[PDB]
Parts: C-alpha cells; structure tokens; sequence
C-alpha cells in the first residue's frame, strides 16, 4: 500500500535543500549591506538578516531530532560551528557599515565574511548530497520492504 | 507516552514571534519606501509589502481560532484596531511616495507610520509574553497530566 | 461531524493565491533589476530570483498531484508553457544586466518579460476563479453530505 515511510528523509532533504539557496541569497545580502551607499536600503537589509537569522536557528530545531548517522551528525555539527563564525562575521559588516565605517565593513566583507560563507556552504553541500545518498537507500529498502 | 498536546501552544508562540519579526522587519522596509531615491526599488518594496500584507492576513485567520482566553483576546481585539491604523498609515507612505511626494511620505512615516508601528509592536511583544507563560503552564500540567 | 474534506481545495486555493501574489511581486523585482544604478542590490535581487523559482518549482510539485479535472489541467499545462518563456525572458534581462548591457536589460524587460508576465498572471487568475467555483461547489456538497 502507499507507503509514507519516506517522508522523513525527504522533509529533511528538502529543508537542507531549503536552506542551502538561503545562504546563497545571504551571501549576495551581506554584500549589498557592505557595498551600497543607500542607507535606508541597508538598514532594511539589515532587519532582513536579523529576520532569517530567526527562521534559520527554527529550521535547525526542527532538523537536527532528525539526523542521527554518525556522517550526518558529524556534518551537522561542523555546520553549527562555522555558522558561529558566519553570525559573527555578518553582524560584524552589519555593525561596522551602520556606524558609518563602509571600508572596514568591506574589508570584513572580503576577508572574514565570504571564507566562512564558502566554508558553511561547502559542508551544507556534503549534507546535501548525504542526504539524498540516504533517501534513495531507504526508498529502495522501503520498496523492498514493500515486494 | 509522548504527549503531543503541547502543539497548540507551541504553533501560537511560534507564529506570534515570526509576526513580532516580520513587523520589525516592515518598519525598516516601509522607511526605506519613504526615503530612497532609488524609484525601481521603491515599486519593488511596495509590491513586497503588497504580499507580505496577506501573508499575515492568513496568519491571522490561521491563529485566531486558537485564541480563547479572556486577556489575550482582548489583546488580539486591540492588534487588529492597530493594525487597520498601521495598513493606512504605511499604504499612505506608500501612495504618496510613488506620486513624486516624498517630502510628505517621510512626514507621514515619522507622524503617523512610527507612532502606529511601535503600538503594534508593544501589542505583539505582550501577547507573546503571555503565550509563553500560557505554553510553561499548559506544559507543566501535561506533564502532571503524566505523572 | 466535522468535515475536514474541505483541506485539499483550501490548500489547492491557497497555493494558487499565494502564486499569484509571488508573480506580482517577481514582476517588480525583474523590473528593479533591469532599472536600478545599485549594483551590489541588483547581485542580491538576482540571487533571490534563483531562489524563489526553487521554491515555484516545488510548490509546482506539491500542487499538480491535486489538479485532475480537465479545464484547470488545461490551464496547468498552458501555465506551464507560459512559464517556460516567463523563466527565459526574465533570466535573459538578469544576465544581460550582469554582465553590463542595461540598455538590452530594460529592452528585454519591455519587450519580453512584460508580456510574458502578463500571460503568466492571465492563467494564473484564471486557475485560481476557477479553483474558487470548484472550492464552493465542493463545500455545498460536502454540505449535503453532511445533511
């Protein structure tokens, strides 16, 4: 009969997913906060970044009861390491670009920011990947537990 | 067994603080409406809070069959008198920007639109507080409904 | 009792609606891009766009298993045609503009990407009429079920 028992592994790829093209729009976000001479425009960039801030760190709670691999689970706390650093250095162009210091809030940008961004997304990739590696097997073996 | 009676609650704070965010994210959209020189910009953040405004409206209709009790439904009741006074306050901005009058859409901004959008949010940020304590004391007594 | 047949032609509607509204706002959005002086906010419109067609695509997923009957296949299946030009035109006007031809970036918009839009927006309204005369006829008869 229809069998249901592959909607876990397909809501977790589908939120890693999610959340892979999130982090590539905040990367062109932060740039925008750190390059644009439209203040009001930064401002509400800002209040954005602090917004998705929020729906990222619920998406992780709702996540993280479901990664239990040793892989994955590793992977994940890698990524909650380097998103430590990704916070940090965005808040940090954020603030600088704020109080009117635009080179610095540049110079962040480029030299802490973006190294960070490309580390979090290089591991959001490997679980990506992970993941699907992991919902075609357990398809499979649903299948085979259907036959 | 795990007592799953503690999604009410949980789904009304939750949504209460994605709205409490979304608000504060509005006021510095709706400033950068009435003070950016960039006119494509502009349009564009209109039409967003075009959206935004019926994404909340269907928050709305989502939540309130789940408000019952007496002090946060008065305090609904007051979110929904702000909120006509908010919508024409920030429609107004918005109006009168894409007009060529930008000298009265910061006027009404600062006059009208501020007063009203701090009003929402001290309405928001009380509901909020009582829906945590209304969640802490549903959830101590599920677990004495377990004990 | 109550009748919660009435959950796939609400969720049908609403999906449609909320497409509907997203098509506005990509509209001025594609304009932005194409019009706006702001390169690095131009870099993060583009990278939004990418993400929002993602999230298109899988509410494309989750909605077409609920179209069966032959007019809203037929206008599903037109959609997505329409949407085909829609994606062409409006990436064509983001990479035009990236890579410095604004003059073809607003020439596309124009000539393109309006009309596409308007088509686009045409079928949508379209479905979503359609769906709400579907959504009543199904509630009074669900009524009557329940009579």
């Amino acid at each position: 009969a229809t069998q249901q028992m592959m909607q876990e592994p397909l809501t977790k790829e589908r939120l890693i997913s999610d959340w892979n093209s999130n982090v590539s729009v905040a990367v062109a976000r932060t740039t925008a906060i750190a390059k644009s001479s439209d203040a009001s425009l930064v401002q509400f960039l800002a209040a954005d970044a602090a917004a998705t801030t929020k729906s990222t760190a619920n998406v992780l709670k709702q996540i993280e009861p479901l990664i239990t691999q040793p892989a994955e689970r590793e992977i994940l706390d890698k990524i909650m390491q380097v998103r430590k650093t990704y916070i940090a250095s965005r808040d940090k162009v954020s603030q600088l670009k704020a109080d009117g210091m635009a080179e610095e809030a540049e110079s962040t940008l480029i030299n802490s920011y973006v190294p960070a961004a490309q580390g979090y997304l290089k591991l959001l990739g490997e679980l990506l990947n992970l993941q699907r590696a992991s919902l075609d097997a357990k398809a499979a073996e649903v299948e085979q537990i259907e036959s």
